[PDB]
This record gives structure tokens, C-alpha cells and sequence, in this order.
């Protein structure tokens, strides 16, 4: 899976670039927690320089655009350019929930190798309307995937749990640590995940620092067995503790507008027991979330 070669670690996947912290919707257990953050935009010279040293020890097949709504961004093709820059991956794809999408100029699709549209029903996209993006994105040479989305996953809770048998079972499959390999970069450091640096600060006790789950991005010699070690090591994160990884329950698809987004429900209570089971066999088993999905490969 993630592999060193031509002494450089080798995520097959994708290197995660949140764009804007928060967002326009407020989906029920979004990965991310975008609903409870503030206005937060990442700095094009900022990302670009951290991502240039990274980039001396570490390569992507793509670098994924996102963040809680990217297209919230001032300058998203600003942002795109400084990550192609970077040469820390083969590609640049930008994932959306698709509302703003209408705003984007040519500038933006002539910047963009990959388009993903997360479609939910509170916020439906007419079929009128993706036809058009996906003519769009076969002018500008750009792959396009449409998923609609029928349920999410629990994700996590304030009440989290004291049983290491549990952690152990949501960590050793979930999949954002080892199947769909969600590396994440933020402020300098870099995480297994989205959960371990977004979600801690947010138990509203306070959590904890994130940087106990990550690793500071540096590019002294040293470095790149340090990365090699972070990202294969196998044992729980202290974020797990509090996060239901890939075996939360499912829930239909919906947003909670009212206030009180915060989880407080025993995890426990949370887990998805038959599916962890099933996922303990097969870790790449479908999550049941994606009820249709389209795709418009360009190929390469
Ligand atoms: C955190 S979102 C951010 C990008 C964009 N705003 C979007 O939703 O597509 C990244 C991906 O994770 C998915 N996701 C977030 N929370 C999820 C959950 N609780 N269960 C299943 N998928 C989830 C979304 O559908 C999306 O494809
Ligand atoms: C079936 N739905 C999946 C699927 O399309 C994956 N395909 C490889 C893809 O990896 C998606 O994205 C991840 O979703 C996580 C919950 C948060 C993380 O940040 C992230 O990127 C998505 O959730
Ligand atoms: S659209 Fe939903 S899943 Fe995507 S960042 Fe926003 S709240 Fe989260
Ligand atoms: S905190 Fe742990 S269980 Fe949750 S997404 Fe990250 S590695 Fe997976």
C-alpha cells in the first residue's frame, strides 16, 4: 500500500489539502466536523511552502483539494497552482458538495485535473445542471465522479471510550488509516487522518493538542524514515479513543441546521457491531453510503 521508492514514501492515494475549514452545509456526522468550524482559509504561500518540504520525502498519486466546502475559498485556483507547484503529486482533484460550483470560471476548470461531487439530498443537484459539469469537464480534459450519497457513518463523540478492545477494532479497520490512506496537512503537520487533528479541539472539555497524532514536517536527513515509521505504525491513535473510524452506524443522509451539532452519545452505542465484524474480514467492504454513483474517467 504506502510503500518507499526512489527514496521517497509513496501514498498510492491521495494527500489531503483542506482548503477551507468550514462550510455551507452541516451534514450529520461530517468526517471533518466542518459544521463547528469558524472561517479558516489556507494560505496558498503557507500550503506551498510546507508541502515543498514535504515533497522532498514524499510523493502522491493526487493531491485532494477539500476541507470542509473548498469552493468557500477566495482563491481556490490560487491554492490549486501552489500545490501543483509543489510537485507532491501526479494530480490535483478538488472535492465539493457541489452548491457553488456554478461560480467557478474557466480559470478554475483549466487549473483542475479531477472534479468530485458529493450529492446529498438536502441539497440536490439537478441532473440539468451536472450534465452541464460534465461537459464541462470533458472540454477542459478533467475527470469528473458524481457520487450520491443516500447515508452516513457515525463518526465520533464526546463520550468516548475506555475499552482498548474497541479502539483497537476501530482503528485496525478503519479505513481512512489504511485502506483510503486520508493523509492530512495542516498548519506544518502532517496526520493519518482528518479526525485525529479536526476532531480533538472540538470536545467541548477542551480535547487535547492534535500534534500528539502527528508528525511536524521537516526536511532534515533524518526525516524520512521518521515518516515511514508514522505512517505504517500500527497501533491507535489517542483521537481513536473518541472516533468510531469506518464502523460508526448508518444513518440516512441529512443535515442538522439547529444548533447542538456535538455528538454526546456513549461511542459504544455508535458502533456498527455486524459491520465492524464484516469489515474485520474484508476492510475495503462498502460502507453502504454511496447509493448510485456516476464517473466520466479521462484516461490517462
Ligand atoms: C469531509 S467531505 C469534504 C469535501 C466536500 N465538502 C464533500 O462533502 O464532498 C469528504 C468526503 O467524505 C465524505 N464523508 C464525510 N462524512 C462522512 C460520513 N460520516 N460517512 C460517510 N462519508 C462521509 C463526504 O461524502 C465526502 O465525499
Ligand atoms: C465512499 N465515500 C468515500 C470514497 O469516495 C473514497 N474513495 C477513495 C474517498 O476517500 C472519500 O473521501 C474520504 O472520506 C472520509 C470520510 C474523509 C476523508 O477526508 C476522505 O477523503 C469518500 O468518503
Ligand atoms: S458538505 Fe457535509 S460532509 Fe462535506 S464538509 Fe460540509 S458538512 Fe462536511
Ligand atoms: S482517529 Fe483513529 S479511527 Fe478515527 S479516523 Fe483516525 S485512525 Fe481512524
Amino acid at each position: 500500500s504506502v510503500r518507499l521508492a526512489d527514496g521517497k514514501v509513496r501514498n498510492p492515494e491521495g494527500i489531503e489539502v483542506n482548503a477551507s475549514l468550514q462550510c455551507n452545509m452541516r451534514c450529520q456526522s461530517c468526517a471533518h466536523l466542518s459544521p463547528l468550524y469558524r472561517r479558516e482559509n489556507a494560505d496558498p504561500a503557507e500550503i506551498h511552502d510546507t508541502l515543498s518540504v514535504l515533497a522532498r520525502s514524499y510523493h502522491a498519486s493526487y493531491a485532494k483539494i477539500m476541507g470542509g466546502e473548498p469552493l468557500l475559498h477566495p482563491d481556490v485556483v490560487g491554492l490549486i497552482e501552489a500545490v501543483r507547484a509543489t510537485g507532491i503529486s501526479d494530480t490535483v482533484l478538488v472535492a465539493t458538495n457541489g452548491t457553488l460550483l456554478h461560480r467557478a470560471t474557466e480559470r478554475f476548470w483549466q487549473a483542475v485535473d479531477s472534479l468530485e461531487i458529493s450529492v446529498y439530498p438536502s441539497r440536490m443537484i439537478a441532473p440539468e445542471e451536472i450534465e452541464r459539469y460534465r461537459v464541462l469537464a470533458r472540454e477542459h480534459g478533467v475527470s469528473l465522479l458524481v457520487n450520491y450519497y443516500g447515508h452516513f457513518r457515525a463518526v465520533y463523540s464526546e463520550s468516548g471510550t475506555d475499552a482498548p478492545d474497541l479502539v483497537r477494532d476501530v482503528f485496525d479497520t478503519c479505513k481512512l488509516a489504511h485502506f483510503w490512506n486520508s493523509h492530512t496537512v495542516y498548519d506544518g503537520w502532517l496526520y493519518r487522518c482528518p479526525q485525529s487533528v479536526f476532531m480533538p479541539r472540538q470536545l467541548r472539555d477542551g480535547g487535547w493538542d492534535p500534534r500528539v497524532d502527528g508528525l511536524r514536517i521537516e526536511d532534515d536527513p533524518a526525516f524520512l524514515e521518521r515518516l515511514h515509521r508514522f505512517l505504517t505504525a500500527d497501533d491507535p491513535l489517542r483521537a481513536c479513543r473518541n472516533c468510531l473510524g469506518s464502523v460508526g452506524k448508518l444513518h440516512p443522509h441529512q443535515e442538522l441546521p439547529r444548533a447542538g451539532w456535538q455528538v454526546t452519545e456513549q461511542l459504544a452505542a455508535l458502533v456498527d457491531y455486524p459491520f465492524l465484524k464484516v469489515c474485520k474480514d474484508d476492510i475495503t467492504a462498502d460502507d453502504g453510503c454511496v447509493e448510485r454513483s456516476l464517473s466520466a474517467p479521462v484516461g490517462g
